[PDB]
Parts: C-alpha cells; structure tokens; sequence
C-alpha cells in the first residue's frame, strides 16, 4: 500500500526541478564503450568523468579473454563462492591478487562495495571498535553500520583526533581503523605513515581501501600501503576491479587465518552469486597487462600532469589532489549543474559535486584522467571548460 | 596492528576442524560451466545444489549475447549508473523488466544483494518501520540495519505476529513489510493473500525478493505477485539476475515516482559501478528465452515433481517446499558434513545447511532441480543418496 511511502518520498523534488529547467545530467545513456570518446544521443562526447585510469576496458586482449572465458564457463556460476559457484579462474585471480599486493590471500567479492562490507561487518563485534575517516566512501560508511561494534568517525586525514578518539577507549576491546588510500572527491592520499604509527601504538587493525589507487599509486600499481613502503604495517588491503581494471568485483587480501575467517563469515561473500567467469578473466588479464606494460601508469601520470599545470595556469581553482581526480572548485550548486550540463551539449563529461553531498561553497566539477587521453583532447576540454565557466560568470 | 584482531578470529575452529577431519566441501573449485554436470578435480559431479534453475548459463545464443556486447561495449563501464555508468542496454533491460513484472520502471542494481540495500535502506527512516519475516534472506536482514527506521522481525509466514506487531505501531509513521517470495532454505512461498491484506489495513508498503521465483512460478515465470494475482498489492518487486537469468546482478521494479527516488538515493546504486555489458546481455536474451520458450519452466517442474515423489518413495524426511529446492532433513551437522562429503566423493553435488545457520535437529542437504537434468541423473543422485544415508546411519 502506498500512502506513507508516498508521503515518504514527497519532498524530493531536486530531479524534477532540474528535468524541467533543462539541466538535468544523470543516468546519461552511453551508445558505445567506456573511452575518451563516448556516442550519446548519436554525437561524440570527450570523457573525464571516468574511473577507468588506465583505459583498459577497450584492450582487445582483455575483451578477448572474456570471451574466451564464455566460451568455456557460460555466463555465470549461480552460486554463492562458499557453495556451488567457485571456479579454478577464482582462486587463480586470489592468488594473483594476493601476490600483487604482497599477502598472504585474497577473497574475491561480487562488487568492490560488498568487499568492503564483507570485514567490516564481521571482524569487530559487541563492544569492539570500528574508527573511520569522515570521509571514507559510503561502502565503508554502510559496512561499519552492518558491525556489531561502535563506530565513531574521526577528522579528514586527522591524526590528532585518530589519536585522541583511539585513547578514549578501553584497552580490553579490539579496534579497526578504516581509510580509502586515494579519496574519491578531492583525490588525496591518506596519511598512512601516521594512521599506522597510532595504530601501532593501540594494536588497532587497519584496512586501507585502495579502489583509486590501485594502478595509480605504489610500485607496478600495487596501491598505498606499496606507495609508502607499509605493506607490513596494513592488515588488509580491500580493492575493487571496476576502475583500472577495467572490469567488476573486488578483494580483500590479507594474512591466511583473517582471509579463511572473512570468506566463511561475511555475509556478502556467503549469500551472493560469485563473479561472473568474463570479469574474472577481465580481471586477470587486466592485472598482467598493469605489471607487464609500465607505459600505461606512465601515460596517466602524464597527462595528469599535464592537466593538472594546464588547469592551473588558466586560473581554475583545484582542491588537493594528489592522483589524476583533479577537482575543480565552483562553489555553487546552481552553477556546478549549469556548467555540467554546459559542458554535456559541448562534448564534455564531467562529474558534478553538490549539496547534499558536500555544502553549496564546495560544490565543484571533478575532472578525472585515463592513459588513453591525448593531450589534444585535453586541451579541447579545457578549452570548452575556459568558454563556459565564463558563460556561467563562476 | 594484529594482536586484538587475532584473538576475535581465535575461537573459529570449524574449518579447520573439518579440513583436518577430511570433510571440507566449500569452495569446491569447479573447471567447468555450470551445468548438470561439472568437473572438480578432472572428475565428472552431478551438480543438485545449483540456482541455474532453467540451465540457461550453457546456452549458446546466450553466451554469444554476451560475447557480442564485449564486443561492441567492452569489458566494464568503470562507473557508477548515476555518473558514467550508464548505457543504452542498461535502461532496455530496465524498460524490458518492468514490462514483465507489470510495473511502471525498475532501476538496475550489479547484484541482487545490493538490489535489497537499496530500498530497504532509503525509504523507511527515523521514525519508520521495517517488517520482515524471520527466514529473510540475509540482503534483506542488513538492507534494513542499513536504515534509520526500527527493524522488527515477525514469525515465519505468521500473519497473526504479523498484524499484532503492525497493530502495536503509531499510525503517524511510515512501514514497509518485506518478504521472501520463495525462501532459500526450505523452498516454501510466502502467504501473500493474507500479508497484503494486513498491509492494505495498515496502509504499509510490501517489497517482495523474487529470487528464487523469478523463472519459477508467475505467469511466464514472472514471480510470486503473478503467482498470486496480486500485482497492484506489491508495491516493489526485486528480482536477482544470477539464478534462472544465468548472469549477475539486479533490480527493483515499482512505481516510476518510487523508482526515481531509489535510483537518485540508493547508496548501493549511487556508490556502485554498473553492470557489465555482458551481463547486461546474457540478462536481456535469458529474459526472452524464459517468456518465447515454455519448456524450460515446464521441464523444471516435470523434474521437480519427479525427483521429490522418488525422494518421497524412498523414505526421505523433506522439508514443506513448493519450488524446485528438496530440503532433505538429516538432523545431525555432523551427519550432514559426513554425508556432503561421501556424496561429494561419489560425484554428487549437494549444499549442506548447519549450525549455527539453523538446530542441530533441523540440519538438511537442498537438493535443488534445473530443467536441464535428466531423470537418468535424478535416479543416480538418489541411488547414491540411499547409499550414503545408510553408510551414514541418519
């Protein structure tokens, strides 16, 4: 029945405001594969809002193999991992995984989201601890909420309320600290040499989340805890498969006993359908081509370099960054949504960040870099971005 | 830092206890395409504890859908639907959906686990109710922690509990009542006549998880609402894509206002990258094959009700089931490990259910049936079913 649930759901009137003026910018419907070209309503549109850093999804031998992986294991395994749907090509890409990263094992998981829910939820209980940077991604929000533990959030990047908020808690209880390694909005690193000296101190766990990271940072790709020499200091390392590589799913990797603990209690690997057989090939395939061709993280740090000089020296305010998300300020909600839709009937993608996300004052495009850029597309980008923030007045 | 975070793991001894026992069957690493038969370790397993319930991850126009939009598409989008993640098969495979379960729009999910979050955790907040029957699947279980509304378990397919729990409640709040439409363990349906005249007295909203109907029962396999004749007393329909469709991920189908709420306030949809365009694929011309090709569902039950009445025939103890899952009752976990096990060994593939999932006394192996199966590969599961209950001495 639908009264109250109408009642409910009354209010949210932001997304017919924006259709009815002509702004709105969601849900756009792509015509052909994820490049620095996409075909939407037939016309070519410049891509810089993706996560795809390395440009892997157009790799023909990562296509290749997962279709060679249809062939020979259909279209999915039906099952759960824990009963019926575990392939050779699964624990294959966790050993793979596991010996990228520099651990002991690897479980896979259907999405990098529920890798994330998957230890959270089960490794601090009643009475336990779960601590969080305040802006960790919101699978990291939701995982520590599905725990039995008190989760209590700390400062961006704050060491000294880490630190304090860590003292305040009895020594008889376990605790966990949370972080994403690359952050998602303003593209910085965490402070890992810190987080993990305090969690040295309180024999506190610490995951990193390295779903931005991984072929970004660290040595071949390897992530954060690589970029900062510490793979001996982070207890899990969580990644996800659907932005450098290209494909969907995500891992956990970590020491053999908490790997055999997380695969047999997390709810979201023991009640959800297993990766489908073309993204576990995907992955795989994708995962040597990151190790084996060094020019793809060259060609990424290029052009986010480049970028990244251009955008400054054409007065663009940039929060920051210190990965190839370059965000770009504008400070009002009225105009991020103008200057997005702007940019769309110009031939450019950009993603928009706003209230209430983030407050009106903060709201601001985020301008994300793939290998496979030129720097001729980035200058037309930024070339139509110059047009339009002065159309806009910003 | 490790020390806290060993000693939580400390005290699970199971596994370890059944490797060294030489019982162990999770995570049987399969070599072959789901199918009646798999191979595991070079030798040929009859498999009855798949959720492939029409056996269409084999089929061959499928596979080639999927391989085809690899081609086209490539291997991932690398971005949530709300941003970059959406392509032109994603909103058909909606817009084919809602035309299948009766509904306005639907709004895709990359599992069907993260299908369950979505609603569950956005519609109802402070102040509100959630309603669930105790035997809910796990997803629905933490969608509804994911809430800020109060979560309040009723007794299973107990519609008196039901109106006394909902009686109890302000009327100047919000519920949403959801269900299982088949539940996994014991295959059995819920009571949806009588649940959804309680909730039209109560003016609460009823989410059904098709599941494990979705290509089961409903008209054309269109689920437990179809089943009944009680479409427009349901207001959300989610469905999983990994069980009879042969693929993964999900959806949730309703009301277009209600949908459009979901698919702009789901943390699991907003936070999530897209579904793969191979799954879009398979997903789409599995949907075809079920509606344009009767047979399917009608030797799913022809295999069905063949294989319970021979279990029937020859003493087993089977659970209330009205699907394709044979819960057959073993009453001991150590018996019911031993007995996987033996049939394991013997080449039959069946899923144990234990403590502390459910009592020792309720301890089961599902047999559950595809279409694809034989009655050949029924009568040699249940040859050695009889043998290995009586080697076992149940």
């Amino acid at each position: 029945s639908k009264g109250k649930l109408g009642e409910k759901i009354s209010q949210f009137k932001i997304v017919e405001e924006l259709k009815a003026k002509g702004l709105y910018a969601y849900f756009r419907p792509i015509q052909s594969k994820q490049d620095t070209e996409v075909k939407i309503d037939g016309r070519r549109v410049l891509m810089f809002g993706s996560n795809s850093y390395l440009g892997l999804t157009t790799d023909t031998r990562i296509i290749k193999a997962a279709q060679d992986a249809l062939e020979k294991y259909g279209t999915g395994c039906a099952g759960s991992r824990f009963l019926n749907g575990t392939l050779d090509i699964h624990v294959e890409l966790e050993e793979k995984l596991s010996a990228y990263v520099g651990k002991e094992a690897a479980i896979l998981f259907s999405t990098g989201f529920q890798s994330n829910l998957g230890p959270l939820s089960c490794l601090m209980g009643r009475n336990d601890y779960i601590l969080l940077d305040e802006r960790d991604h919101a699978s990291i929000i939701d995982g520590s909420r599905l725990s039995f533990s008190k989760v209590i959030k700390y400062g961006h990047n704050n060491m000294e309320d880490l630190r304090a908020k860590l003292s305040r808690l009895p020594e008889d209880s376990a605790k966990l600290i949370c972080t994403d390694g690359i952050f998602s909005m303003e593209g910085d690193i965490v402070n890992l040499p810190e987080l993990t000296s305090i969690a040295n101190e309180f024999d506190a766990a610490v995951m990193v989340d390295d779903a931005h990271s991984l072929g970004v940072i660290g040595h071949k790709g390897a992530g954060t805890a690589s970029h900062f020499g510490l793979n001996d200091d982070v207890d899990l390392i969580m990644g996800t498969f659907s932005k450098s590589l290209a494909s969907l799913g995500g891992f956990v990797a970590g020491d053999a006993d908490v790997i055999d603990f997380l695969k047999h209690n997390a709810r979201s690997v023991m009640f959800s359908a297993s990766m489908t057989p073309a993204s576990v090939a995907s992955t795989l395939k994708a995962l040597e081509i990151i190790q084996n061709e060094p020019e793809h993280i060259e060609k990424l740090w290029k052009n986010t370099d480049y970028a990244k000089a251009q955008l400054l020296d054409h007065g663009f305010d940039l929060g920051a960054t210190e990965s190839p998300i370059l965000p770009i300020f504008i400070r009002s909600n009225e105009k991020t949504f103008w200057v997005t839709k702007m940019l769309q009937d110009d031939g450019v993608f950009v993603n928009p960040v706003v209230s209430p996300a983030v407050p009106a004052e903060e709201s601001l495009i985020r301008f994300s870099l793939m290998a496979t850029h030129t720097y001729d597309q980035i200058d037309e980008a930024i070339e139509k971005m110059v047009k339009v923030f002065k159309q806009a007045e910003v």
